[PDB]
């Protein structure tokens, strides 16, 4: 698949299909993934990046390439890899969608607040692009949500879902290891036919990444 990088190599986008790309940024080294959705009404991101500098660079790269503005971002939980660029979003007039709990936790941790507009299931449409957000329960954090693209059967698992390269659950200080398996099971029950799964860190995979996360929780 096509992969495009910035002048420094700290930001990369990789095409999943005509209108869906994965963005990956390196924070001081630790890579993090989100999505870029190229819609008829603008670019929509799933997740920002580790900090304002990387978020600015990401936005500038995709706006130049796709020749449209970033209008919205979905924030999937309140840690820095997801929300670290919220100041940039708000000052540029980019809408930052989140659940109410993710917004409360952002404020509690001293970040600017996202909108708090997403419910347990929310269905959004941006141009012709359909996006569903789902809160499956506690796991990696208390507020983690997943994002589903029903027109492609692509699931953005975020940090709820570990990549194949992950050999342990990572930092579990904010995690609920006795609920995380049930939360993964709720994803598997809701989305019974999955084409690709994008983890918060590491390589894109399929439903097997959810099964891998279940095994790491044993
Ligand atoms: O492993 C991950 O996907 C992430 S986002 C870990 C993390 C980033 S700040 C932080 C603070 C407390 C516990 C975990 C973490
Ligand atoms: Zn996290
Ligand atoms: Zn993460």
């Amino acid at each position: 698949k096509t992969v495009i990088k910035n002048e420094t190599g700290t930001i990369s986008i990789s095409q999943l299909n005509k209108n869906v790309w994965v963005h990956t940024e390196l924070g001081s080294a630790v890579p993090s993934n989100g999505l870029v959705l190229n819609t008829s009404k603008g670019l929509v991101l799933v997740d920002s990046s580790w900090d304002d500098k990387l978020t600015k660079e990401l936005i500038e790269m995709v706006e130049k390439k796709f020749q449209k503005r970033v209008t919205d971002v979905i924030i999937t939980h309140a840690h820095a890899d997801r929300i670290g660029g919220i100041k940039t979003l708000k000052e540029r007039g980019i809408k930052a969608h989140s659940t109410a709990l993710t917004a409360e936790l952002a404020k509690k941790n001293g970040y600017e607040e996202p909108l708090g507009d997403l419910q347990t299931v929310t269905n959004l449409k941006f141009g012709n692009m359909k996006v569903e957000t789902f809160y499956p329960g506690k796991g990696h954090t208390e507020d983690n949500i997943v994002v589903w693209l029903p027109q492609y059967n692509i699931l953005v698992g975020g940090c709820l879902v570990k990549s194949t390269s992950a050999k342990d659950l990572g930092n579990v200080a904010d995690a609920y290891v006795n609920e995380w398996s049930t939360s993964i099971e709720n994803v598997l029950k809701r989305y019974r036919n999955i084409n690709a799964v994008v983890p918060g860190h590491g390589e894109v995979g399929d439903k097997g990444l959810l099964l891998h996360t279940l095994d790491l929780l044993k």
